């Protein structure tokens, strides 16, 4: 029932999806010279770094903020990317998958503290 596990559970969270070859297009914010028509079809970008950092700096209230950012990520490369056979489109599936994975347990166990401080 511990409120603040959460923070540490996505600082390891993010370490090990930094780790992952997955991750290599999301790490940082996608460069808008090497896609020049990006923010013609996104409207809020989102990376990993970015994440990491909102994180670091205090600014993430809960883990559902984190995962609304990290669902972002996802979210952003299937619509500019959408060819359901793309390297990158592969690549966020992959990396998604794990992330939901993983990230189950931290809310529910965050929820769960939650509704035990205020029983
Ligand atoms: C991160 C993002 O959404 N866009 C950049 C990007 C990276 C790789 C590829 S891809 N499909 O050739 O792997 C397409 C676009």
């Amino acid at each position: 029932y511990d409120i603040q596990a959460w923070k540490k559970q996505c600082e390891e969270l993010l370490n090990l999806i930094f780790q992952c070859e997955d991750s290599e297009p999301f790490r940082q914010p996608v460069d808008l010279l090497e896609y020049p028509d990006y923010r013609d079809i996104i409207d809020t970008p989102m990376d990993f770094a970015t994440v990491r950092e909102t994180l670091e700096a205090g600014n993430y209230e809960s883990p559902m903020e984190l995962c609304k950012d990290v669902r972002l990520i996802f979210s952003n490369s299937k619509a500019y990317t959408p060819s359901k056979r793309s390297r990158i489109y592969s690549m966020s599936l992959r990396l998604s998958a794990f992330f939901e994975e993983h990230i189950s347990s931290v809310l529910s166990d965050y929820k769960s503290a939650l509704r035990f401080h205020k029983r």
